C-alpha cells in the first residue's frame, strides 16, 4: 500500500480549499522516483464545476480520501505485476484540481474555487525532497488521461525548480499515457454553447482564463497571449521541451473518439482510418513512443498493462530499452507504433 499524506502547506489546495496531498511507499534501497498524475476530465465554468463537485467530488476535495491505497501497474511493487520499476519509490498525486494540472489561482472572495494543479506538483517535489528524494538519481514524472496532459505541461518546470533548489544531479524525464489529442475535424459538428457541446479547443481556452492556467515557457513564447489553448495539445507542446518524453497512445483512443462525436459505413469508416493515420504522423519524429492500433483508454496503472504488445516488444520493455537508451540498441527498441489501419488489426489489444 501507499500511504496518505496531506501537504505541510494547506495554502496548496483541491477545488473546495480542502489540502491536497500525496500517496507515498518508500523503498530505502532505491534512488528512482515513480511521480503519478491522476487524470479524470476537468471543468471550465461555475455551472459545470458545481456539477462535477456533487457527483466527483473526490476529484476536487479531500476530506473522503482513503489513508491509502494499493499500487497497480507501473505502481505495483511486485516484480510479476510490474517488471520496469518494481523497486522504485512510488508516489501517487491524487487529481483535485479539475484544471488538466495547469492552475494557479486560489480560492477567494472572487474565486468560488480554486484551481492549483501547477502548483501541487510543485509543493509535492519540495516536500518529498525532505523524505529521501534529496539523494534521487532519476525522477520519472507519469500520468494518464488528463494526468497524460498534465505531464507534457510540468515536467520541464519540475526540472527548473530542482536546478534553482539545488540539486542539479537529479535526472527529471516525463511519461505521458493517453494524453496526446488532435484538434482534428470532428465527424458531427456544433458551436460552443454547452459543456457537451463545446469543442475541445474552445473549452481549453474558456478554462485557462477561469484556471489561471499556465503553460510551458517556451511554447508560450510561440504562440503568445490568447493562444496558449495549443499547448494543451501533444504534438504542438513536445517539440518545446527539452527533458526526455516518452508517448503512450491508443491509435483510435477513447477519449478522442468522444471529443470527435463518435460513438460501419463508409463515411465513417474513413473518417476512423483517417483518424489513426493522423495520429502515427504526429509521432513519426518522437523517438520514444508506444502506439497500439486499438480502441481503449489508459494503460500504464491497471494490472494486466504488461499483456500488449508492439511488433513483439511489451510496453514494460520498452520502458526498460528507453532507460538503457539514457545511459540504438540491438533487439531493445524504443520506437513502436503500429501500422495496420483498424481497431484490434494488432492481436494483443485489451479485451
Ligand atoms: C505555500 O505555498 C504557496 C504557493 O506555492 C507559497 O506561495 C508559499 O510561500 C508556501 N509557504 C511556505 C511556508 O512554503
Ligand atoms: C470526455 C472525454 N474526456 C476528455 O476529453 N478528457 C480529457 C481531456 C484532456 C485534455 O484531459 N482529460
Amino acid at each position: 500500500d501507499l500511504r496518505l499524506h496531506l501537504l505541510l502547506n494547506t495554502s496548496v489546495t483541491c477545488n473546495d480549499g480542502s489540502p491536497a496531498g500525496y500517496y507515498l511507499k518508500e523503498s530505502r534501497g532505491s534512488r528512482r522516483w515513480l511521480l503519478f498524475l491522476e487524470g479524470g476530465w476537468y471543468c471550465f465554468n461555475r455551472e459545470n464545476c458545481d456539477s462535477r463537485y456533487d457527483t466527483m467530488r473526490r476529484l476536487m476535495s479531500s476530506r473522503d480520501w482513503p489513508r491509502t491505497r494499493t499500487g497497480t501497474g507501473i505502481l505495483s511493487s511486485q516484480p510479476e505485476e510490474n517488471p520496469y520499476w518494481w523497486n522504485a519509490n512510488m508516489v501517487f498525486i491524487p487529481y483535485c484540481s479539475s484544471d488538466v494540472w495547469s492552475g494557479a489561482s486560489s480560492k477567494s472572495e472572487k474565486n468560488e474555487y480554486a484551481f492549483m494543479g501547477a502548483l501541487i506538483i510543485q509543493e509535492v517535489v519540495r516536500e518529498l525532497l525532505g523524505r529521501g528524494l534529496s539523494g534521487a538519481k532519476v525522477l520519472l514524472l507519469a500520468g494518464s488521461s488528463a494526468g497524460g496532459t498534465g505531464v507534457l505541461l510540468n515536467v520541464d518546470r519540475v526540472a527548473e525548480q530542482l536546478e534553482k533548489l539545488g540539486y542539479p544531479a537529479i535526472q527529471v524525464r516525463g511519461l505521458a499515457d493517453s494524453g496526446w489529442f488532435l484538434d482534428n475535424k470532428q465527424y458531427r459538428h456544433t458551436d460552443c454553447v454547452d459543456t457537451i457541446t463545446c469543442a475541445p479547443t474552445e473549452a481549453i481556452r474558456r478554462g485557462i482564463r477561469y484556471w489561471n492556467g499556465v503553460v510551458p515557457e517556451r511554447c508560450r513564447r510561440q504562440f503568445q497571449e490568447g493562444e496558449e489553448w495549443n499547448c494543451f495539445f501533444g504534438y504542438k507542446v513536445y517539440p518545446t521541451l527539452r527533458s526526455p518524453v516518452f508517448v503512450v497512445q491508443w491509435l483510435f483512443d477513447e477519449a478522442q473518439l468522444t471529443v470527435d462525436n463518435v460513438h460501419v459505413q463508409e463515411g465513417l469508416r474513413l473518417y476512423i482510418q483517417n483518424l489513426g493515420r493522423e495520429l502515427r504522423h504526429t509521432l513519426k519524429d518522437v523517438p520514444a513512443s508506444f502506439a497500439p492500433a486499438c480502441l481503449s483508454h489508459e494503460i500504464i496503472i491497471r494490472s494486466h498493462w504488461t499483456d500488449v504488445q508492439v511488433k513483439g516488444t511489451s510496453l514494460p520493455r520498452a520502458l526498460h530499452c528507453w532507460d538503457r537508451s539514457l545511459h540504438p540498441l540491438k533487439g531493445c527498441p524504443v520506437h513502436l507504433v503500429d501500422s495496420c489501419p483498424w481497431p484490434h488489426c494488432n492481436p494483443s489489444c485489451p479485451t
